[PDB]
């Protein structure tokens, strides 16, 4: 089914609704997805382990339709964990997931989302002791990319020119935290890094915890709901682009909102 949200209209949204009553809500099946309906999929989300973000997404439909749930996927209380290790309002960290997060944090297949970067890899082989050798995949100028699983055939290509290297130029999971910054944030080596990024989408929270947790100053932005600010720092600066503070900022309203 087709990811449904707030202001959705139609065949689909009564189905959502009808759904919903089945796992029982009480609402109006009027095809409209309006408040009611999204606070219905927020308490279907919050008493099923799901991410209660009051959208009816893949995941939503999983287990609405099913009964189902995937033990990778982040719930509620791996938010209120994050929140606690951030010492972070609640309705931030759900603020940030819903917006920072690619949602699924591991490909069909069941590999992590990654996305390998060309440049950072002649940044961490250069600093470790090809470019015109394997252009495609060395390269000082960034790009290259392919997406999705075919991310993966870059990855084991740049592999064969130094394993722990490609780890380090590539970002993992949910938050696409990179692998060079294994060390900062305390893992053991950059093995053990991408193999927790493996194992769940809680463990990719746990990269970006601790990646914001290195970052006093954009720790302090999120602590503070400074939220151009750290869009900014977290998003780059091109973050205006893609509206990422003002969804932060009118997300971080609506959970607000919620728990009161």
């Amino acid at each position: 089914y087709k990811t449904l949200r707030l202001g959705d209209r139609g065949a689909d949204v009564s189905y959502l609704q009808r759904q919903l009553i089945a796992a029982g809500a009480r609402l109006d099946i009027d095809a409209i997805y309006g408040s009611a309906t999204r606070d219905a999929v927020m308490a279907f989300q919050a008493t099923h382990g799901l991410v209660a973000d009051g959208i009816a997404g893949p995941k939503t439909w999983s287990t609405l339709s099913a009964g189902r749930r995937d033990p990778r996927h982040l719930t509620d209380a791996d938010l209120q964990r994050a929140a606690d290790r951030l010492q972070v309002d609640l309705a931030a960290v759900r603020a940030v997931n819903e917006v920072e997060s690619k949602g699924a944090g591991f490909l069909p297949d069941g590999r992590p989302v990654i996305l390998y970067e060309r440049h950072i890899m002649y940044r961490q082989l250069a600093a470790a002791g090809l470019a015109a050798k394997y252009p495609a995949l060395v390269n000082s100028k960034r790009g290259g990319y392919a997406g999705d699983a075919a991310e993966y055939a870059r990855l084991a290509s740049a592999s064969q020119i130094s394993g722990a290297c490609a780890l380090e130029a590539t970002s993992w999971g949910a938050f696409q935290i990179m692998g060079f910054h294994w060390k900062a944030l305390g893992y053991p080596d950059v093995f053990a890094f991408v193999d927790a990024m493996k194992v769940s989408e809680a463990e990719q929270l746990e990269a970006f915890v601790r990646f914001v947790l290195a970052d006093k100053v954009m720790l302090a932005a999120l602590r503070s709901k400074k939220w151009a600010k750290f869009a900014e720092l977290y998003n780059g600066k091109a973050y205006a682009e893609n509206l990422y503070d003002v969804k932060l900022e009118r997300a971080f309203d609506r959970y607000s909102r919620a728990a009161a």
